[PDB]
RNA sequence: AUUGAAAGUUCAAAGCUUAGAUACCCUGGAGGGAAACCAGACUUAACAC
């Protein structure tokens, strides 16, 4: 499955169809300090079997907790721990 | 120094009378209130350890 989805990923990125219409004077390059936007990196596609749907839903937030005891297991020092979250977790309340 | 001299074409007189800018005549024909758009984003805090 990882295989395949390099394989779509790639096709896309230099195989398929050019840069035909991206040669068109309409887009507009991002001012990186007023946008956000975001793009597909091929490297990040980890693929594990799952055996049952329930409980891995539920351990998405041992996953993706400050607390939960899955991160918790994969960093310490915690505030990289927040960093980390917040940078990849989407919005946080802290204060 | 004459086929001359003298002599007001003058007077009175309403461009008036009768008479409908009227008759017939569709603001109508054609024309998409449509086009675009994620009911979604995310967990955090506390103390115990």
């Amino acid at each position: 499955l990882k295989s395949k989805i390099e394989s779509i990923l790639d096709c896309i990125k230099n195989s398929c169809i050019d840069t035909l219409y991206i040669e068109n004077n309409i887009l507009s390059e991002i001012d990186p300090k007023k946008n956000v936007v975001y793009f597909i990196n091929s490297d990040l596609f980890e693929v594990k079997r799952i055996n049952d749907k329930e409980k891995v839903l539920a351990n998405i937030y041992k996953a993706v907790s400050s607390e939960g005891c899955c991160i918790k297991s994969i960093i310490t020092d915690k505030y990289v721990r927040k960093s980390f979250l917040i940078a990849f977790g989407g919005y946080r309340k802290v204060e």
